């Protein structure tokens, strides 16, 4: 066979002969392919190749595209490594009124080029090593080699030379304001402040000219926060400690809900006595959550301005952040003041819904929709309908989770395949370049895990490894593997340091990598929490908890700017739709209207969505701005998503809008998402808004000693919600002294 058996399921090991289903569209057909054959990595990098990284273009392009190892941007070329910093004069905020788009971006310039004395014509740049957030790029020309070590959160670039020495080349002569022989402080013609470091005795030459040279086979470059010799002296201390290892280790304390992450480097000395450590540049989502024991390592005045706001300097081997996991739910409970017969009707209406495509994404949206309806059907006493939805889920997954047909041949569609070259599970039919660019695996597979988590909630037997569980856990491994996974790189999607996932597998853009729907990422993480809890997989659960909680911290900074500190004042919208390494867009990957540029970071609504309601002033600010722009509450598209979002702070208003318009159209209509977004239903919309109306506001100030919970607060009156996935009753302690007993396989309140 060209298939590997996993419990009752299987994946392909040879590329299937695709069933194109008579579709001739060149786009659709090109989608049904594989990621690039050529990987630019040396023979030192073996095993499943890392993807979905800030540095991906180094691996995919012969050289690289523009990359953002903050505070720097860099790019590999035949001539060497171009180095740049966006100063305020490089930054712009542009609006296209007719498109309804905004762009915050810098420039693709060159402050200087780091060069090798022996060649300006390297053949390629390869990935020679990487760790949790640094990369080692190797520019290669036979005996001539230049190895560049750099990373997000590193104000150093470390440069190692073979068969040559260091050259720094400038278009306009820099100002060398400090000359210590082997160490120089310099500024570009336009006043960007840098430093360069060589070992003692290896003195810089060409001071005053456009080309600075050093005979050493090792230099470091630093971005300096200020033209300041005291800072230069501090940067000297770690300029010879090249980062070799970097690890973000975490723990989840289930009793308190605290997610603790330690970021640790291990360096190699390039001069005698070089300390084992570095100067880290911390992002807002890190330093705003800095542990007490790390506070003394801060270099208070060491600030860098970047697209994500202000970075700050911290010195040493490690630092720690502390975050609070807020819980998730399998769905909202039965606590609304809805008309029950009206909800039952909408539940039956949803039997008309069908997927709007055969690809993993459209099919994903559909199964997430069914998985969302089934607990509501249970709650309304419609157990036979709930079972129909779960049966349809089972039928869909039992199809997709087998790579072979009844005769034992590979299927042409509705299957998964292991690309060995990169080491990734791909689904066919594919879309959004999920296969050709290894894009969005969390977005797509998150919907599959949702379907499986809802099945598992009602049927533990189905979810066992030897049954359909093994294939689900394989999908999960693809997008969030642990270390030393034989088939997959570590935490594919996630960048533990930038604190968010990256959607593009290749990152071949001059803006670095990107993420549009942070909510579909949070959806993926929620679903792994639910799945792992249902199936008794503690290690997997805690990993998804760490991801959910960390991703949340990046979202509130860089998507939402809840603290009003990151977006430039002149930027009109109250959200960034797509975050890049180097820029921020109020824009979508498809041609869209006004609502979608907000709501793509809200959808889908589910039992893990309550994170969206932690900052009520933000929810109001964002809503009101979209309302201002629309000019009324007549939403251009996806009205139901707006109402559901509005319910976080004002469910009376959400109810009123809903009552006025929910029944404007009848049954599922793919051509019309004015009222109901195609991944959503009337039943979901109606259930959510009424639940929020009775419960009040999300209360993130209360934690619990178990992971599957929520706490709401209505005018000082708290409602506590727990779902118990266990065969035994549990007792849950909340952080405000409240405690509750929960029966097996049930909610504490609102089971229906
Ligand atoms: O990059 C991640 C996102 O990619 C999007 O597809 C892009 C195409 O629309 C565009 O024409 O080409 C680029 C490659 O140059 C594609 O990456 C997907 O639609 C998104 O779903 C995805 O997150
Ligand atoms: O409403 C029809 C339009 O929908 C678009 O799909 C969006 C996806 O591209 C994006 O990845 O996710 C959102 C939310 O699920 C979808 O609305 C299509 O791209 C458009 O071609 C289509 O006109």
């Amino acid at each position: 066979m060209h298939a590997v058996s996993v419990g009752k399921g299987s994946y392909a090991t040879e590329f299937p002969e695709i069933d194109f289903g008579g579709i001739n569209d060149p786009g659709f057909r090109d989608q049904q392919g594989e990621p690039p054959a050529t990987i630019y990595r040396s023979d030192r990098v073996t095993g499943p190749m890392q993807t979905n990284s800030w540095w991906g273009s180094l691996a995919v392009d012969r050289f690289s595209m523009n990359q953002y190892p903050h505070p720097f941007s860099v790019r590999h070329r035949a001539e060497g490594l171009h180095v740049f910093y966006d100063a305020p004069h490089n930054m712009v905020v542009h609006e296209n009124r007719e498109a309804g788009t905004w762009h915050i971006h810098g420039a693709i310039g060159t402050d200087f080029t780091i060069k090798h004395s022996g060649t300006a014509n390297f053949e390629q740049a390869v990935v020679d090593d990487y760790n949790d957030w640094y990369v080692r790029g190797l520019l290669e020309n036979g005996a001539h080699q230049m190895a560049i070590t750099y990373g997000v959160g590193s104000p150093y670039i470390f440069v190692e030379y073979e068969d040559g020495s260091a050259v720094l080349d400038f278009d306009i002569a820099p100002d060398v304001w400090e000359m210590n022989g082997h160490v120089i402080g310099f500024s570009t013609h336009d006043h960007k402040h840098y430093a360069a470091f060589a070992p003692p005795g290896q003195n810089w030459s060409g001071i005053g000219s456009k080309t600075l040279t050093n005979n050493a086979d090792y230099i470091a470059i630093a971005k300096l926060p200020e033209k300041d010799g005291n800072m230069l002296a501090k940067f000297e201390q770690y300029a010879y400690s090249v980062v070799r290892d970097a690890v973000a280790d975490w723990t989840y304390d289930e009793a308190t809900g605290t997610v603790t992450t330690t970021f640790e480097v291990t360096t190699e000395a390039k001069v005698q006595g070089a300390p084992d450590g570095t100067i880290f540049a911390l992002y807002p989502h890190q330093y705003r959550h800095l542990a007490s024991s790390s506070e003394n390592q801060l270099l208070q005045n060491y600030q860098y301005e970047i697209i994500r706001g202000t970075m700050i300097g911290l010195e040493g081997k490690r630092f720690t952040t502390e975050l609070t996991y807020p819980g998730v739910l399998p769905s909202l409970p039965d606590l609304g003041d809805y008309d029950r017969e009206r909800l039952i009707g909408y539940l039956h209406d949803a039997t008309s819904d069908y997927p709007t495509g055969s690809d993993t994404y459209e099919l994903g949206k559909y199964i997430g929709k069914l998985a969302t309806l089934a607990p509501i059907a249970d709650q309304m006493g419609e157990y036979e309908l709930a079972e129909q939805f779960r049966g349809e889920l089972k039928d869909i997954l039992e199809d997709w989770l087998q790579a072979t047909n009844a005769s034992g041949q590979l299927k042409g569609k509705n299957l998964f395949y292991y690309n060995e070259n990169w080491g990734t599970i791909l689904g066919y039919h594919a879309a959004h370049s999920s296969a050709t660019r290894i894009n969005d695996h969390h977005f797509h597979y998150g919907y599959f895990v949702k379907a499986a988590a809802e099945i598992a909630r009602a049927d533990q037997e189905w979810a066992k490894s030897e049954n359909w569980g093994g294939m689900i856990d394989l999908l999960i491994r693809d997008f969030m593997a642990d270390r030393d996974d034989d088939l997959f790189p570590y935490l594919r999607m996630f960048d533990p340091y930038s604190g968010n996932s990256w959607a593009d597998g290749l990152a071949t853009f001059d803006a670095g990598n990107n993420q549009e729907s942070s909510s579909e990422a949070m959806h993926a993480w929620t679903n792994v929490i639910l799945w792992a809890e249902a199936t008794g997989n503690k290690a997997l659960r805690d990993r998804a908890i760490y991801l959910y909680t960390t991703e949340m911290s990046a979202i509130n900074e860089y998507f939402f700017d809840v603290h009003q500190e990151i977006f430039p004042e002149e930027y009109g919208p109250e959200i960034v739709t797509i975050n890049w390494g180097g820029k921020m867009d109020h824009a979508t990957w498809w041609n869209s209207g006004k609502v979608e540029k907000y709501a793509i970071n809200w959808l889908p609504f589910h039992g893990g969505s309550l994170y969206l309601g932690h900052h009520p002033d933000y929810v109001d600010r964002a809503y009101e701005e979209l309302r201002r722009d629309i000019g009324s509450t007549d939403w251009n598209l996806w009205s139901n998503l707006v109402w559901m979002y509005r319910a976080f702070t004002n469910p009376d208003d959400a109810l009123q809008q809903m009552e006025a318009s929910i029944d404007d159209y009848g049954l599922f209509d793919p051509g019309n998402e004015k009222i109901i977004e195609r991944g959503s239903t009337k039943a979901q919309t109606y259930h959510w808004i009424h639940n929020l109306a009775e419960l009040g506001r999300v209360d993130p100030t209360v934690t619990a000693n178990h992971p599957i919970y929520a706490v709401f607060n209505k005018n000082g009156n708290r409602t506590y919600i727990v779902y118990n996935f266990s065969d035994s009753p549990i007792t849950v302690q909340f952080s405000d002294g409240h405690s509750i007993q929960v029966e097996p396989h049930s909610f504490n309140i609102g089971n229906g």
